[PDB]
């Protein structure tokens, strides 16, 4: 388990995320779990389920503990529960140490797991603040650095239903998997891995926003999402000046809504009609940002159809949010992204499995500065419920 031993230990499928292998249990039970930067919760399919053919089973294992306690997980689409317990977990391909972790055995769910997606668990690698059922349950990644000598940091290469491969480096940082400069943003608070949009340009138009409506609640990485999501005021501008660029094709609502495809005879895909994108993140020091680019060959994503293989098709992989942005797939693509949970902040490089245009590259470039600006942080309104909840920690 070297760096070398952890290159290339993420699988997918298109649209349905990266697993790594992890063991739970012993005798060890194999699973393939995905990796969820957008929570804290590892949790692991246990009981019988139409889309699975392999889940964790608690009786199979002699080192497992009940916690004798459930959990309730509703997402805006479905849900998951179980009930707690404590085994042992290691990763293959991973660091050469094993850890006593939380585990939620999921015994019920609805629209979480979807056929074909080969995944039988989530590792939750964000902060204990968003753990369910609250604080105390200690994440995965907490109990592996507290156990062992694994630095405090992990990092992913995820490369672009269709196939897809990666790597998540645990407690390092891998010099082959990325080319050329390493740029890093505060991690503003530490729940989500939320982070500072100081502007946002297409193709090199500057969409004039208030900053803070580009962080509007909060912005986070968020590797268990597809899309890049926004805000629904940034959203609209986005959208608005994209229209604009590629103008020469006119095409439905339902493709600006990501609800329909549109096609181009094999090979003749009209790329340079499509912008860029960049959003600047909050640099170190304090009066610096940084920028990430984006191909539109990352946020316009291949479907190969059924009623066309003479046709290129494509979806619009950019989606309105309620909740913030969230750079999620089509964002971490093109980059290798460092989460330095140690010096809390989160570095991007280029990296070396790429998507690239014949003109142009995804790109990480700065610095750039700003005499002034803002703070572009936007602080969410302190609930009853959340000021009340002691921490005592
Ligand atoms: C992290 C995870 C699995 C959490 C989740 C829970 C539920 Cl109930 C439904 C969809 C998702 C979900 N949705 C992704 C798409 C997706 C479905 S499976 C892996 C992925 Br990435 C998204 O909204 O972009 N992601
Ligand atoms: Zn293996
Ligand atoms: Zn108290
Ligand atoms: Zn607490």
């Amino acid at each position: 388990g070297s760096f070398v031993e952890m290159v290339d230990n993420l699988r997918g499928k298109s649209g349905q995320g990266y697993y790594v292998e992890m063991t739970v249990g012993s005798p060890p039970q194999t699973l393939n779990i995905l990796v969820d930067t957008g929570s804290s919760n590892f949790a692991v399919g246990a009981a019988p389920h139409p889309f699975l053919h392999r889940y964790y089973q608690r009786q199979l294992s002699s080192t497992y503990r009940d916690l004798r306690k459930g959990v309730y997980v509703p997402y805006t689409q479905g849900k998951w529960e179980g009930e707690l317990g404590t085994d042992l977990v290691s990763i293959p391909h991973g660091p050469n140490v094993t850890v006593r972790a939380n585990i939620a055995a999921i015994t019920e769910s609805d629209k979480f797991f979807i056929n074909g997606s080969n995944w039988e668990g989530i590792l939750g690698l964000a902060y204990a603040e968003i753990a369910r059922p609250d604080d105390s349950l200690e994440p995965f990644f907490d109990s592996l650095v507290k156990q062992t000598h694994v630095p405090n940091l992990f990092s992913l290469q995820l490369c672009g239903l269709a196939s897809v491969g990666g790597s998540m480096i645990i407690g390092g940082i891998d010099h082959s998997l990325y080319t050329g400069s390493l740029w890093y943003t505060p991690i503003r608070r530490e729940w989500y891995y939320e982070v500072i949009i100081v502007r946002v340009e297409i193709n090199g138009q500057d969409l004039k926003m208030d900053c803070k409506e580009y962080n509007y609640d909060k912005s986070i990485v968020d590797s268990g999402t597809t899309n890049l999501r926004l805000p629904k005021k940034v959203f609209e501008a986005a959208v608005k000046s994209i229209k604009a660029a590629s103008s020469t094709e006119k095409f439905p609502d339902g493709f600006w809504l990501g609800e329909q495809l549109v096609c181009w005879q094999a090979g003749t895909t009209p790329w340079n009609i499509f912008p860029v994108i960049s959003l600047y993140l909050m640099g170190e020091v304090t009066n610096q940002s940084f920028r990430i680019t984006i191909l539109p060959q990352q946020y316009l994503r291949p479907v190969e159809d059924v009623a066309t293989s003479q046709d290129d098709c494509y979806k619009f992989a950019i989606s309105q949010s309620s909740t913030g942005t969230v750079m999620g797939a089509v964002i971490m693509e093109g980059f290798y992204v460092v989460f330095d949970r140690a010096r809390k902040r989160i570095g991007f490089a280029v990296s070396a499995c790429h998507v690239h245009d014949e003109f142009r590259t995804a790109a990480v470039e700065g610095p750039f500065v700003t005499l002034d600006m803002e703070d572009c942080g936007y602080n969410i309104p302190q609930t009853d419920e959340s000021r009340s909840h002691h921490h005592h920690h």
